[PDB]
């Protein structure tokens, strides 16, 4: 099982691999993998037109099951994605021997008291609840020629990025707020309940989605610095119920493509 | 795999509806759903003896993995479901919700009444209690407006005017998988984390139902008070003994039954005005 | 499946009553399964060569998914070992890793499961190196549909709804306490509540202080789905946790920080556990030697 699982991570590095070789006139090794989050598949559009960046549809990449982009911004090379088959891209790419840093963006519902719709959070920590319980992306046999058996999560969130990330909002004179905060993983409903987000604000929640963790978790499993960026989309409604008696996508944008050049 | 099980829910819908249409002289169209929990299946005996009662076994229906009940209640067409499965039993969370999906062909159903036993977290509950529920905390949805206002409002009223003593809590009900029943520090937990009542089931119900649309009222029957002191310490040397107080299925049982006749009356007088 | 379950139970407690029989002039009846965390492995040692201890490797007994059992005398008490177990990160699920406890009750004879293991901290007033006598847990993952006893009850076992207030036999602990006074065992021994997490990642900060509110006072990655087992077979359980390190709760560096601490500071390594487990596994292995004596 592992087996397949190792040969369909090669086959696919074997694939990307070829197509940069014949693509690209320079070597092109990306520094970042940027995973645009729900909403955010603009960040495309500050690639640069030459060189011509190459697009590869994930019918085409085998294991696979969406598009990647491998191109330059502000500069860098990079990769654009427009359990453990969640998490066979990242295994795949990092057999390229050059990306060291995961980006990830995520729309997440407000759970801080503090946030409003419209403010960002910068992800320093996470809760993986799933990952407590037995869906995890590392469950299974240990691929012991990527990371350790035993992984900490204690260190997820590189503490340089996010010093990067919040002087590049000074330097372009961004208003939105951005917070630093936790990032609790639920594979639940956005359709949560009142007490469910009650209960996620106590146990020690910020933001709240279903995206972002598993990639962290197998981002750090390869060595790789992580940065994780939320957008408050909503603010989660907690009070108990009745008794019977568009644009932040252009600051996101402007940040990343910024932070992206200091990397 | 989508289609095949798409495939089950018109299976067994074509087959209830054929067995209603030749039971009844008149069209039979339910409008509620009556899930009864534990112990609550002698609200079968408030079912009209007339027009005769329509039985279909589950075993008999497609789909199903207990009995389907339909006939006249307070004046009122329904369906009975006597006999819910669980999570905890290995089913899937899809085969605990077919027969929901399956009377919702009907389109005729538009209120869940679902009951089931409890254990009080909240520490003024006491065995005996009920809980309108009124929200929810769904863990193994999780880590792995849903309650009508106007039917809980009805509940209270109906309670008022049959002048039953009983109390009925409001408050939110934690879904837990079981089998087992929680150890002292899990009840800790999950009182801070804002749980009024624990069971096994009756969530996976309500999630289906209020995407079929229906109205959900769902009633809890407070069987036993959780177990949360810390147990004993070995160098207490006159210990409390850590069995006592324990939750039994025995408890659960009895306490379901004593409850059982103040639920059915409840449930009787609401379904006349749903 | 629960028919194939019991027939992989049945295959399995067959083949071990048979090399019970061949290998033992005496009718070898255990009293208590010990199941050793890793790291604990030295407690094979107290097994008496005479009479001649029994030793299945997991890869022969059917079902069991290297992992081997031992049979023998401890401290002139009959006795098996589950030298190593079977971890739900590896891939097995719940009912494999459990299995072996099923298998072994079948002898009839089993009355006590003594389990131990390692785990971080979560109590702030821990310190690598203690134990942690275990008198209740919080099975997280089983309230989330996880849970060893899912599926078809093995009513030929125990009750179809399993009670977990009582799970920690109460002079089973007040017997371990006395006998570390007995050895002069300096090594703190706490009492607290054991959780178990899946794994394999070591948790988070807020991880761990959502463990912390929630009444943890050590994590882990066992031990509870075996108790549990344990529990539904009718045995008594003593748990014995290793603390070998301290789970850092406090929240990571901030940017606004201008003297910021390493977020990679007292970060959970392997090799710390295996290291502080193998320093304490003296006094846990004389702590058993002398507890199985007298159950
Ligand atoms: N989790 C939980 N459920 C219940 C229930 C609900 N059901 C009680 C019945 C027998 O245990 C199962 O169907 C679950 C009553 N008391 C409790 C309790 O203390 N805990
Ligand atoms: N979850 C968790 N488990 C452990 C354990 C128990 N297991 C011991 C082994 C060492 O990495 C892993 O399987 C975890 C020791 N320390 C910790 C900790 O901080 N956390």
């Amino acid at each position: 099982d592992i087996n397949e699982q190792r040969a369909l991570i090669k086959s696919a590095h074997r694939y990307i691999s070829e197509k940069l070789e014949d693509h690209f006139s320079s070597e092109f090794l990306p520094k970042a993998l940027v995973i645009c989050g729900e909403g955010l598949s603009g960040i495309s559009t500050k690639i640069a037109d030459e060189p011509k960046p190459l697009i590869l549809s994930y019918s085409t990449i085998p294991g696979f099951k969406g598009e990647l982009i491998f191109g330059y911004m502000n500069g860098a090379p990079v990769v654009l994605m427009n359990l453990a088959e969640t998490v066979h891209p990242i295994r795949a790419l990092h057999l390229l021997g050059s990306i060291n840093v995961l980006i990830v963006t995520n729309a997440a519902g407000g759970i801080n008291a503090s946030f409003k719709a419209g403010d960002l959070m910068c992800v320093y920590d996470h809760i993986n609840f799933p990952g407590l319980c037995g869906f995890h992306p590392l469950r299974g046999a240990n691929f012991d020629e990527f990371g350790p058996r035993f992984l900490a999560t204690s260190d997820a969130y590189d503490l340089e990025l996010r010093k990067l990330l919040f002087s590049k909002k000074k330097e372009l004179n961004i208003e939105r707020k951005i917070h630093e905060g936790t990032y609790s993983y639920v594979h639940g409903p956005t359709f949560e309940s009142r007490a469910e987000s009650r209960f996620l604000r106590l146990a020690g929640t910020d933001a709240v989605g279903m995206s972002t963790v598993p990639e962290v978790v197998t981002a750090r499993h390869c060595g790789w610095r992580v940065l994780a960026l939320s957008l408050i989309t909503n603010e989660c409604v907690v009070d108990p119920p009745a008794s019977a008696h568009a644009k932040a996508s252009k600051d996101v944008q402007e940040l990343i493509f910024s932070v992206v050049a200091e990397i």
